[PDB]
């Protein structure tokens, strides 16, 4: 037989699509099964493959839901707005409510990793309300003011 | 014989006295060390009958304001845009109490306190640190002038 192990980001294992393992001998893709853990074994018939998560800063695993920050202009905060938010299955708009405060949280259900029962887990996207970088100036002078 | 005890983070940081309830009835005030775990059982030699020993378990109720990582601390803090632009004081619930705390000019939601000897006490001696996680929070009723300026921009 022949033992080997990869690394697969957190993508991948949602998507099941082939990955490619290297064994210490020098030989395969193969396709993920629908519910992948973290230092989960798959025995491989005709030949063992162990399969580890590769690090996503911007997402935290808590089970099978996934959590990730989403930075957020004043003005988006406060007048609500449509922005742009990665995940593992891919780039998508999300609506941000009105008077949306840094404790906002919205929940987008079968977004997360395949349950082992079946279906998917959520994820869950957290308001951080962020300065832009160099300054505004125009917010600066306002609150001042007051 | 066998008793737990619940204790609060605040609780444990103060080493104060305790009671403890066992199923007999008979109640023992025991004094907790500066460093106490959560699940960590004192032996009181003799007191219990069945002679015996009495073993008391310290647990931590679960807090959600506060989240532990080792013997360090962090907390969210809310704060008005106005005082994470200009920075101020902001008050802040911790362990040892409500604290009032410096806010640096323009931070951010990520942005991340030090407060020195604010956890909970270590092994060696001294205590942790408590790390303040600045988040920016919008008034629950409006500003109505903060809500007018962002629109027009
Ligand atoms: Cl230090």
């Amino acid at each position: 037989d022949l033992s080997a192990s990869i690394d697969i980001s957190l993508s991948q294992a949602v998507g099941a699509e082939k990955v490619e393992a290297i064994f210490p001998n020098g030989k395969l893709k193969i396709k993920l099964p629908k519910f992948v853990e973290d230092g989960q074994t798959i025995r491989l018939k005709g030949q063992l493959v162990t399969i580890r998560f590769k690090p996503h800063s911007r997402f935290r695993l808590e089970g099978r839901d996934v959590h990730v920050d989403l930075p957020v202009s004043i003005d988006d905060a406060v007048l609500g707005g449509k922005q742009e938010v990665e995940t593992l299955d891919g780039r998508i708009s999300v609506k941000i409510p009105a008077w949306s405060s840094s404790d906002r949280v919205l929940r987008l259900k079968e977004k997360g990793l395949p349950l082992k029962a079946g279906g998917r887990g959520d994820l869950y996207v957290h308001v951080r309300i962020m300065l832009p970088e160099g300054g505004d100036k125009e917010l600066e002078d306002f609150l001042q003011k007051r």
